[PDB]
């Protein structure tokens, strides 16, 4: 039973064991589609549920199990479910949990897909979202409806980095007897735990600190037993068909041994880098929950065990201040992705939301000077050197 | 431009070229979630849909966008958007098409996570589904109703491999104003083209033969750019979030390359054993559309160039000759896909559906003794004798 | 015990079953360094070879372990070992057999790094080798000495697909005690086995035909129990280390699955294009078993099951002409590999040997218009035409 | 160019860059066998070794390629070799290096494998190698001899974590026209670099701290540009053929970006288990660079930038102590590798050497209870917990 070791021991061993065939330490890489039964018995056995093995890989897998097992261990939840994408896992359990007439309460600083999913496909299958400013948690109060099955919320939020109160958000869900679905994918479970917090359910894209590497896309659901199992039989198998290839679970499975390190490094290198920023006479605004100027700081310091690898900034001059220092770095990459072990860099005023309305953008967080930076495992004074070249020349 | 040349000629080149930047004539693996911009102008220029790369693999990736122009090419359709599962083409197909009020007319001899797709998730989000027995056309035409967006068709179908006339139940769609999907999973593009019958989207799961290995789970779907655009741009980015990972899509590559020869190989194979079962005094039917005595046997000849790999047959003595007989093969192995390059068995009577009312099965065509067959690539007569020999101890 | 079926089923299945864990069909990625004992007697029992289990990848692992017993049973070998290319495979065999003084018999007609391996690498350590005419078998006889340890031979040979019989080659060495290698790479087991004509070991580049998807380096060693051990135990472990990576070997292993009807559709396909070639007035040679012109036509008739993929040819008007020609193909693709799926084509004269003396190239059997061709999958007439266009154009 | 940045920036960075064809910023996986040439004259320029491309993988590829750069970097030498194992690195270094008649200066505490290479295979091809306690460098100079072209090392060394003066084995070697090769592969290049220190060639088992996630078999090679041209065109095209598999590459790649945050955790964790194991009464010896009482304490200070995560220690008692002890963990897991993320243990005097004679692995520093323990990345802690609840099982 892994539940018992320290957080570390965990993210090595919880999930894994030697492989019980041939004592392989490496969890093999089942990729497969189909299993083999024994008997005419065996498939009928394991297809009502009355036994438990394995049948189909959209259904479950051994590699995915392990990854499964994992994070429901990290995030201290019953079970958990695998995606094909963050998104997946997104949709997967709120198309779950919601039918035509039901109701979502969500934050506004979410992630773009999911604002685009609860703005314009969840409505068109009947499905309502009242978009609120979860920072304030009597907005969540306010707008929640009879019909509200789910809030939904995002802590810490793009793009400025705003906090939400997990737990007093899950008391007001609770008492009107709704879930809360919080996505923990910027913190990852060693730096937050929304489920001890009082969340219900836990959605991850992998893609970012838990995989960490670049180089997988996919998605985690982590909740009770009885949900996570209508999320596989129902949600997956039926609805999204939104099942992680076991080869992505295997480079997650390998990615996620590295996690604690890695946050450790990520959080200690964004601090110096926020420190930097802060004092820096062209950088007007740093949002980074490790700073004292954050507006929650003191929520981020009960509710989070560190402040995170992601910094927001706005350069003086803005949105050709901005263009000139993001095409003036040379060791920060210009992606739209986060987590890496390379650091990553985007001007959202020209780059993602370049063909917006500038005060369209504005009421959605996004100023022209607005940088985002996902902070990598290199040497700080690498980092800094670079970014003070780029601030440098861009004004 | 490949698709000038030979089908076999297509399904070794078409999409695939050597590497530009190095000669590489295997596909690259672009395993990487993350792609960088040389400038902010280019971000920009990628993110409005001015400019052709990539940004991110849920929305597109190079090893992905090969085995989309490749199936593209198969199906003579102008696009391709590949997916994590068969089911999550199906669901991204029509959860791009339909919203609350609409309507679909669905074959009710489809694949079972279809079936209950149609049957409970769809009317949850406000479509409703009628079930018709696509065989008969005029069953499709009386259930269209000025809501109906989609037909949607299997062919052949499960169990019993009944057929459907593709290019008859397409001028019905078009006449009503809707759209024809065919499910061509059975047939693959080397048997069965739907799209120059008159069809709008095909699906497959690659999971089958288009694949081949038994070793992906993956799905696929081809048709006009404009639709595949959407399916793309809102039905994964947004919705189901299923997109295939890089890995997934270059086994799916590697797979296909054998396809024509794979296929003739398994339709060779199985019309040997649906002789042979029609010869054998204990199996009361043999379903192959192969066979002269098939229901459909001319429509078959028109619309699919080959009789396919996959044999239903009945054996004497219901629910416990079948279970007999399958717990007694020692080459075919008891699993519930099919299209791998072993043979593949199933005995749905006392596996799959074994915790169903004998007569509620038997309204879904499953009888008693029904066996399904999916034939490998293994000497044909191996696979007789063993037939043979499970047969003659299952009686 | 699968070493009883037809060859396709044993193509299909041997070396491969269920995992005994999980049902898992096709064979798990066991891509693992390091193997996990339960006690410290199971790590002393496995290690002093008491034991039967898995230790550590660079001696043994699942995956490989299947790849290994599938190619014994196919060339009806006792025993196979996998390696981390053809001539690892060919090094480790001769480095474990012979030592300082020992002497080797080899065609001068075999592969270029295995001349030089023999030529050059083998004195330097004390092993002298003296090459030979294989197709007379009388000049390995006339060349055999006390010192002799092995005779070395590839049938067909490069360039000119000249044949050497292997039965009488094993004869003659076997009296004067020397054990028969035979590098059988260009037939694969399926058109052609050594060991049943008498010789001791069997070599493959499994980056040829066996695997035959052009994305594995890899090669295998079948012979004996007690020659595989010493390969294993000593060779490899100890002087080349030339292990394959487990996910060589389960691409390898889903490469075979098809070699049957791959090497079908090349030896049909290769022999139309040498029907064409052998008509057009612009060809002054065909080099292929296939043709009745070939000098040893009756031969290749007893000694393989098909003519083989690959063909060599002459074009009129000799250095300039082939260079015309091979920059004129349109689908054929210019590599130095062959038994890919794709058809590849090389002209030694202006590629390989570019900057070697033309009369030491023509000792060495490559003329200035000989071209070499790796039939691929494609349809034969798209190949035909291209050839056609190119000859036509070169001329 | 990335040798100016610092060592973590180097680590994450150096080598790789974004795809020039796509972005992608994982670097792809070019898992391909044969590469494309767009001219008869490019394959002829790229043959002739005029031109920089690729050819074939067994010679060089893209994702192997930058393997071999960023190892360079890491370890200030010109030029990177990548190899099919640790051992072939090794054999591939000498075997190129050595011939008849030449001779080898080997510390005698190396690598069993490495041992079994020198002592038997070697001089089976005519070259000579003479054993001697590189801890003491005049044993080094009285050992050499007018043929002796090689000194190896390795350190720190097995079993007892003895150390080698690097600098001063160096200048004896240069001074008698030697060169120094030294096995990295107890320290990377993170914890210590041979090349700075004078040694002429590095290898390394990338299967240990490299790629440090137990699922790759791997070595390198790093030294100058002209030896490392003959290591490759020579050692392995023509000798081992020890090529490494491209995926083995990219996996490496993406274990060796955390190289320096694993390293830091390691060595952290191994100092406090070191001293936990110094102050308990039941273990009679502990052997730790780290450790002030260890003979060569300050050497190691010198040339170590970190004192290692590898600990040998003994236990009271002897053979059946060191069983009891071994049997009684259930953290730690027993195998022979070492540098995984997970804790490993052996006990070579029952598992290793079980069937060695008592004095006969005595005077190989093999004491009865002797432990060797791989510390991984979990808790400190929790494994000193495990140890303890051992220990005081054991006695
Ligand atoms: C990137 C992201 C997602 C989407 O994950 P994908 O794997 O890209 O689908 C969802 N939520 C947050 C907070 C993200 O940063
Ligand atoms: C197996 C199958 C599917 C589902 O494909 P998955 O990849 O398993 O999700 C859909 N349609 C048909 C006809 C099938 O046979
Ligand atoms: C290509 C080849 C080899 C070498 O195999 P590799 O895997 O490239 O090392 C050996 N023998 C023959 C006949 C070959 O064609
Ligand atoms: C494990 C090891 C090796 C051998 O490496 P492989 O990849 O297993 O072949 C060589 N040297 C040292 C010091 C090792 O620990
Ligand atoms: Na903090
Ligand atoms: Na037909
Ligand atoms: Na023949
Ligand atoms: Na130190």
């Amino acid at each position: 039973d892994c539940r018992t070791y320290g957080f570390n021991t965990q993210i090595v061993h919880a999930g894994q064991q030697p492989d019980p065939s041939t004592g392989a330490l490496s969890t093999p890489i089942f990729q497969t589609s189909t299993f083999v039964f024994d008997s005419a018995e065996q498939g009928a056995a394991r297809f009502a549920l009355e036994e438990s093995g394995y049948i189909y890989t959209r259904l479950g897998n051994p590699t995915t199990d392990a990854l499964e097992k994992k994070l429901a261990v990290l995030e201290r939840g019953e079970a958990g479910l695998a995606t094909a994408s963050g998104i997946s896992a997104i949709t997967t359990t709120l198309l779950t949990l919601c039918q035509q007439g039901d109701h979502i309460v969500s934050a506004s600083a979410i992630y773009g897909a999911t604002h685009a999913f609860l703005s314009h496909s969840m409505p068109k299958f009947g499905i309502n979202v009242s978009f609120v400013d979860a920072a304030k948690p009597e907005e969540i109060r306010a707008a929640m409806r009879p019909e509200t099955k789910v809030v939904y919320i995002e802590t810490p939020a793009n793009p400025t980095l705003s906090l939400v109160d997990i737990e007093t958000v899950a008391g007001i869900a609770h008492q009107q007897g709704a879930l809360l679905v919080v996505d923990n994918t910027f913190m990852s479970p060693y730096c937050q735990q929304p489920l001890q917090l009082g969340a219900d359910i836990v959605v991850h894209s992998v893609t970012k600190y838990i995989n960490g590497h670049g180089d997988v896309i996919g998605g985690i659901i982590v909740g009770k037993q009885e949900f996570i199992d209508q999320a596989r039989f129902v949600g997956l198998k039926d609805i999204t068909g939104g099942c992680m290839s076991p080869f992505n679970a295997w480079l997650t499975l390998r990615g996620v041994k590295t996690l604690g390190i890695r946050m450790e490094r990520h959080c200690e290198n964004a601090l110096k880098i926020a420190r930097f920023l802060e004092g820096h006479p062209s950088i007007t605004r740093v949002y980074y929950p490790g700073l004292s100027s954050h507006p929650q700081y003191e929520l981020g310091q009960r509710q989070m065990s560190l402040p995170g690898g992601i910094i927001s900034f706005e350069i003086a001059g803005g949105l050709e201040a901005g263009r000139r220092m993001i095409n003036s770095v040379e060791l920060c990459l210009l992606a739209v992705s986060l987590g890496d072990t390379e650091t990553l860099i985007q001007h959202p005023a020209s780059m993602t939301h370049s063909p917006v309305a500038p005060e369209e953008r504005l009421k959605a967080g996004i100023t022209d000077g607005l940088i985002r930076l996902s902070v990598g495992l290199e040497d700080p004074e690498d980092i800094i050197n670079d970014l003070e070249h780029a601030i440098r020349k861009a004004t």
